[PDB]
């Protein structure tokens, strides 16, 4: 019994995607997913029947230490990207290649360059980034993966591949963009930013990108109601970018908590005090959250092309009361957000906060790998619930 009010004015070709980057690590850890009926089934087939038509995957250059131990977080590299890509294509879903251009998590605070580009002069790093993108894409193409979109960077609010100067950042952006353009004209190029609540932040970035002639088609944004202000602001701030620079807009990342419980043993990101919780922390609440973001992006008009749910299947590898036994898995398969081996690259965070999943209570599947009714949100927004 899940209610979802039809999204008014939702376009038929609206992108409904999910980012299941951790799916491979979880699978190797023994985690399994089922369907409505309760029978074991490939998550990708389940996602398809749910109305999902796009899949996002993060890609790190070298998410491993000198000895080959994954930093965790899914150990996402070009290899896993292709594995995931192939499966998505096999299920009639486009792929969104999200290049972090880093060996590990990239966000508004961490934009470290791949160890390989560690000490390279800007000129050489620029050409390296172009090569990497070009090779990576050609590789995916060879595997026969349907690539529909490419993200040049992840939440590049203040940096990219060790670069923090917007003049040099723009050049790296075009470098990656150039590779995409040469690979296929139909592929959309997107830049990803976050923190839309910051007064005039997106307006400034849009203008800056334009001043440096950065060639991109989609202006993507993250959206987590816990900290990113109101949906009215999101819609508004994105509409400006669209109207003023004629770019398509979209939400690259978003999610919500369906339970306050942590069934993994590793403390979760939400919910917590100080965080904004406009919807109840329940399956219905989570569905409302997603349905509203879709509405918010749709209200942008022609420019709003889609929404991406972030990690809807990063469920626990085992019960919370097996912490010790889980730690083993997280460490061996990198099925957690980070492994101790990531300390060499990020001694700050992952260095002494490595562990399991922090978003298992924000998935569309339960702790047992079974789909929650909130997974049907992707269909209901079209018609609604009887
Ligand atoms: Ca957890």
């Amino acid at each position: 019994g899940l209610y979802v009010e039809k999204v008014s004015g939702l376009r038929k070709d609206f992108i409904k995607g999910v980012d299941v980057s951790s799916i491979i690590a979880l699978e190797e850890s023994g985690v399994a997913f089922y369907n409505e009926s309760g029978k074991k089934q490939d998550i990708f087939k389940t996602l398809k029947e749910a109305g999902v038509n796009y899949v996002r995957v993060r890609i790190w250059n070298d998410p491993y230490d000198a000895n080959g131990n994954g930093y965790g977080g899914g150990n996402n590299d070009l290899e896993k990207a292709i594995q995931i890509g192939k499966r998505a294509t096999a299920n009639g879903m486009k792929l969104l290649a999200d290049f972090h251009y880093s060996d590990f998590w990239a966000d508004p605070a961490k934009q470290k360059a791949p160890k390989a580009w560690a000490n390279l002069n800007f000129e050489d790093k620029k050409t390296a980034l172009y090569q990497y993108t070009k090779q990576s894409l050609k590789a995916m193409k060879a595997a026969g993966i349907d690539i529909g979109m490419v993200q040049v960077g992840n939440e590049t609010n203040g940096g990219l591949a060790g670069e923090t100067d917007w003049a040099k950042m723009s050049q790296l952006f075009n470098a990656g963009s150039q590779a995409v353009r040469e690979t296929d004209s139909n592929i959309l190029v997107a830049l990803h930013f976050t923190n839309p609540e910051t007064s005039g932040r997106y307006a400034w970035i849009a203008e800056t990108l334009h001043r440096h002639h950065v060639d991109y088609d989609v202006f993507a944004s993250s959206y987590y109601p816990f900290w990113h202000g109101t949906l009215k602001n999101l819609t508004s701030v994105l509409t400006s970018v669209a109207d003023t620079y004629g770019k398509k807009v979209m939400v690259a990342e978003t999610s919500y908590t369906y339970t306050a419980e942590d069934g993994d043993g590793h403390g979760n990101t939400a919910p917590k005090n100080g965080q904004t919780l406009n919807n109840p922390v329940t399956v219905q609440g989570q569905a409302n959250a997603v349905r509203d973001v879709i509405q918010a992006v749709s209200d942008v008009g022609e420019a709003g092309i889609g929404v991406f749910y972030w990690e809807p299947a990063w469920i626990p590898v085992g019960p919370a009361h097996r912490l010790e036994k889980n730690k083993a898995l997280w460490e061996t398969y990198g099925s957690g957000w980070a492994t101790s081996y990531a300390a060499e690259y990020d001694p700050e965070d992952a260095g002494k906060w490595f562990g399991g999943s922090a978003v298992d209570n924000q998935a569309l599947f339960d702790f047992k790998g079974r789909p929650l009714p909130s997974l049907h949100v992707f269909q209901y927004v079209d018609t609604g619930t009887p």
